[PDB]
Formats: structure tokens, sequence, C-alpha cells
């Protein structure tokens, strides 16, 4: 089907649109594309600097009707300087505020690292060190605990957790609600398996990001990879007359993945969209899980000392 059920009980689109990267000034146009040709589904962040001119393009179709409140599936996350108990609600309320909306079906913990709170995303010491909190995710969790409480959000969940991370959550003394979501990189060139069944196990729906290999990265270097020109990607899309984004999409669907790709390209955003009328063959699907190199896209150096740094455990 096109929804998943979440462990609170809510269904959520397994086709989301990402935001990350959208400039302010095409991202409302982005978004009302995006729900006239189909989707419900909005991932967005506080981090991403474009949270009010998202929210102009829900309003807008909220106010034409061309979707109910209760279709959308809206979702953002509480990036590293809020992770202090005192600054969650406010934050919440703050990507509120500029998404328009009264609540969010889904709110996520950004990274498992909390930073020194203050006006910058990324505080550095003077020598290019990210400052840490000395917040720890247990507390955040609580916090975030409440929002449901009070109504702000119907979910929440966790991005960019490790499995010790999420099983940390998970074995939280006096745990009230369990994470919904855990949101990851995964393509075919991180296929993550481990923390995949981990998660699944648990009943934590896995939403992928970066599924196209986040070509527009700011940090990419010619030298990368890239699945969207890997040919035999191509071939398997050949193979069933679709694209190889539109392969590269379904894939984790298959997996039973939500997926959210970015565009602001009003052609893709629609073409990215039609991933309802194929199927990949079992075949295909260990094929694509055989491109797997642990090459990922998204982290950055300057975090790599914090406490809770995700990624030097195996999974
Ligand atoms: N939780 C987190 O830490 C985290 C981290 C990274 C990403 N995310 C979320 O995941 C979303 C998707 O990840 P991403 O933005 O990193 O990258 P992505 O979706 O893997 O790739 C986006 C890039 O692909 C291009 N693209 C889209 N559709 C295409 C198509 N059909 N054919 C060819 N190129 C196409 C886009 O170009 P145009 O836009 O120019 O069309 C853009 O340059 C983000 O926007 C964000 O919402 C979350
Ligand atoms: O965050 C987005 O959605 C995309 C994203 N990713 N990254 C790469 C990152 N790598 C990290 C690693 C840690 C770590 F936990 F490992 F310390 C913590 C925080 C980060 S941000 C960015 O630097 C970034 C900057 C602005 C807006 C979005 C992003």
């Amino acid at each position: 089907a096109s929804r998943i059920l979440l462990n609170n009980g809510a269904k959520m689109p397994i086709l989301g649109l990402g935001t990350w990267k959208s400039p302010p000034g095409q991202v409302t146009e982005a978004v009302k594309v995006a729900i006239d040709v189909g989707y419900r589904h909005i991932d967005c962040a506080h981090v991403y600097q474009n949270e009010n001119e998202v929210g102009v393009a829900i309003q807008e179709k909220l106010r034409e009707q061309v979707v109910k409140r209760e279709e959308l599936f809206i979702v953002s996350k509480l990036w590293c300087t809020y992770h202090e108990k005192g600054l969650v609600k406010g934050a919440c309320q703050k990507t509120l505020s500029d998404l328009k909306l009264d609540y969010l079906d889904l709110y996520l913990i950004h990274w498992p690292t909390g930073f020194k709170p203050g006006k910058e995303f990324f505080p550095l010491d003077e020598s290019g060190n990210v400052v840490p909190s000395d917040t720890n995710i247990l507390d955040t969790w609580a916090a975030m605990e409440e929002l449901v409480d009070e109504g702000l959000v119907k979910a929440i969940g966790i991005s960019n957790f490790n499995h010790l991370q999420v099983e940390m959550i998970l074995n939280k003394p006096g745990l009230k609600y369990k994470p919904a979501v855990n949101q990851i990189e995964c393509h075919p060139y991180l296929t993550q398996e481990k923390l995949i069944q981990y998660c699944q196990s648990k009943g934590i729906v896995v939403t992928a990001y970066s599924p196209l290999g986040s070509p527009d990265r700011p940090w990419a270097k010619p030298e990368d990879p890239s699945l969207l020109e890997d040919p035999r990607i191509k071939a398997i899309a050949a193979k069933h007359n679709k694209t190889t984004a539109q392969v590269l999409i379904r894939f984790p669907m298959q997996r039973n993945l939500v997926v959210i790709p970015k565009s602001v390209t009003p052609e893709r955003i629609a073409e990215n969209f039609k991933v309802f009328d194929f199927e990949l063959s079992s075949q295909d699907m260990t094929t694509l899980l055989s491109y797997n190199r642990n090459w990922r896209v998204c982290a950055l150096l300057s975090c790599t000392s914090h406490k809770d740094y995700p990624f030097h455990e195996e999974f």
C-alpha cells in the first residue's frame, strides 16, 4: 500500500518530499507541485532554514482545499543546539509557527549529538571542533515525550542513531513512548542491512534519506561515486522502462522503508512520484543490495570526537 503503520497507531506515507538544500525561493513552488501531483508527506527541519517557505506552500494548499490537514504527514526535526530539556519545546514551537501548523505528525531528534546552545547551528571552538552540550539522549527523549503529551506532535522518533543508541532509548528507565521512526542514510552504496533489521525487529519504521546519493551535497567531490550514473542501476531501470531515480526510490520501498527523495525541479518531483506502478524483482533487489560499499554521504569531521558520534559503531 502507500502508507505504513507506525507504533503510535498512525499511518505514514512511504513516499515523501525532502527539503534539504531546497532554496527558500524555490521550495514553496516545489511543495505546491508535490502536493498537486500526490505527495502527502513532507520532510523538513529547522536547520534547513526554509520551513517558513515550506509552510507557505502547505497553508496555500490547505486553504485551496487541495488537501485536508489529516491527509498530510508533516515531519520535522530537533536540531543539535536544542537538546536541553528547557529548549526542546520552544524549538518545536518555532518549527510549528514557521510551518503554519498546530501539530507535527512526526518530530525527530535530528542527530544523537547535542551541541552548545546559541545562534550558531555548529558552534566551534578555536580549533574547529564542535562544542558539545552536556545533555544525554535519554533526557532529550523525555523532553520529546512531553511534546506528545502536550499535543504538539503525534509521534516522536530519532535520526542518525546507531543500534546501541536505539537500544539505549528502548531500554530507557521509565520509557513512555517508543520511537516510531529512525531516519537514516540508505541507498545501494550504504545498504544498512544490520541497522534496518534491528530497528524493524523492534517495530521501529526506518526512513531512508539521501536515496539518490545526495548529488547536490555541498561537499561532494568529482571523484565520488554516483548512484544516478551507475550503469548497472541504469540497466535495471532500463529493464523496467523506468528512470534510475525511479529504481532508486522503489528499492527502499520494497524493503518496507519510507523514502524521501529531494527535488525542486517540477518534472522530477512528478517523475519521483510515479513509483507505484512497477515492481523490482527479488533478484533485482538482492543485486541492488550487492552494491553496498559502506559509503556515507552524510557525516561531518568536526563532530567525530563528540561522545555521542554515531558512526564509530559498526552499525
Ligand atoms: N535526517 C538527516 O540527517 C538527513 C540527512 C540528509 C537528508 N535528509 C532528508 O532526506 C532528503 C533527501 O536527501 P538529500 O537531499 O540528501 O538527497 P537525494 O534526495 O538523495 O538527492 C537530491 C538530489 O537529486 C536530484 N534529483 C532528484 N530527483 C532526481 C531525478 N528524478 N533525476 C535526477 N536527479 C534527481 C536533486 O536535484 P533537483 O533538486 O535540482 O531536482 C538533488 O540534486 C533531504 O532533502 C532531507 O529531507 C535527512
Ligand atoms: O542534517 C541534515 O539533515 C543534513 C545535513 N547534514 N550535514 C552533515 C552532518 N553530519 C553530522 C554529524 C553529526 C554527528 F552526530 F555525527 F556528530 C551531527 C550533525 C551532523 S550534520 C550538515 O552539515 C548539514 C548542514 C546544514 C544542513 C543540513 C546538514
